């Protein structure tokens, strides 16, 4: 009979520098390297297999909540507490532009899978879709009345997603800006954080009571609910590992590391190290490897690494 | 310094 597999994540490296509590980490596209961000003002670059410090970006003049690369691993985006949101060359840590426009905290950015354009979540309760080469706002979807807490693109950057403590998830269409889909539930529970899932069917979502769950929001089914971990405080960042098992993998307010079984919802490994919350996790694009962040008592980063 | 992500609700 198939006996079915379970991870088995062993911390390899612990990534100390920033001063302040870490907010976002991600792999480049490439698999080379891990940037995160931090509430100190800073972006840092880290070798993704050796956690080796590269280099420090600067230049925001308050605390950055996220970070994320262009498809070509070349370019950042940051979204910072200073209202703007920073696009970055890597390689030579130059701002390339000031994406202006929020009137509050940005809180969350992504490119999209060709990186012509940037979404960005602000506490301003906006979504807003910016060129990147003229970093020149295009679009502000009238997305929420709340802040809003995550912003990803499709597969094929034909959807955006957000998600807000309004307690909603919205569907985009991209090139009309209108709302296709909006999922609720009974309470409306704050929602912490959405993202498509990597075959672009399924949503994820993290409610601020406890709960993580897979939807088909074209179908607008609740799929799975994953429970265990703490969750009522923080907008934490949650990921589909595929490189080897098929996990859901995230922060929590107990700063363990969860993994479940997708399918099965079992919690198949707790990753123990951080010294507060597990406010960030992110899964390599080609290795079993973890990177996870933690908050003011903790400032670091972690690179853990499985078999399977 | 401060950033929102790291503050709690």
């Amino acid at each position: 009979k198939p006996t079915p597999v379970k991870p088995n994540y062993a911390l390899k490296f612990t990534l100390a520098g920033h001063t302040k509590a870490v907010s976002s980490v991600k792999f480049s596209p490439n698999g080379e390297w891990l940037a995160s961000s931090s509430a100190d003002k800073l972006i840092k670059i880290w070798g993704a297999y050796d956690g080796k410090f590269e280099k420090t970006i600067s230049g925001h003049k308050l605390g950055i909540s996220d970070v994320a690369w262009s498809s070509d691993s070349n370019l950042l985006v940051s979204a910072s507490d200073d209202k703007t949101l920073k696009i970055w060359d890597v390689s030579s840590g130059k701002c390339l532009k000031t994406l202006k426009g929020h009137s509050n905290y940005v809180f969350c950015c992504n490119f999209n899978p060709q990186s012509n354009l940037i979404v960005s979540g602000s506490f301003d309760e906006s979504v807003r879709i910016w060129d990147v080469k003229t970093g020149k706002c295009l679009k502000t979807l009238p997305a929420h009345s709340d802040p809003v807490s995550a912003v990803h693109f499709n597969r094929d950057g034909s959807l955006i997603v957000s998600s807000s403590y309004d307690g909603l998830c919205r569907i985009w269409d991209t090139a009309s800006g209108q709302c296709l889909k909006t999922l609720i539930d009974d309470d409306n529970p704050p929602v912490s954080f959405v993202k498509f899932s990597p075959n672009g069917k399924y949503i994820l979502a993290a409610t601020l009571d406890n709960t993580l769950k897979l939807w088909d929001y074209s179908k607008g089914k609740c799929l799975k609910t994953y429970t265990g971990h703490k969750n009522e405080k923080y907008c934490i960042f949650a990921n589909f590992s595929v490189t080897g098992g098929k996990w859901i993998v995230s922060g929590s307010e107990d700063n363990l590391v969860y993994i479940w079984n997708l399918q099965t919802k079992e919690i198949v490994q707790k990753l123990q190290g951080h010294t507060d919350v597990v406010i960030s996790t992110a899964c390599h694009p080609t290795e079993n490897i973890i990177a996870s962040a933690a908050l003011e008592n903790d400032k670091t980063i972690k690179l853990w690494k499985s078999d399977c």
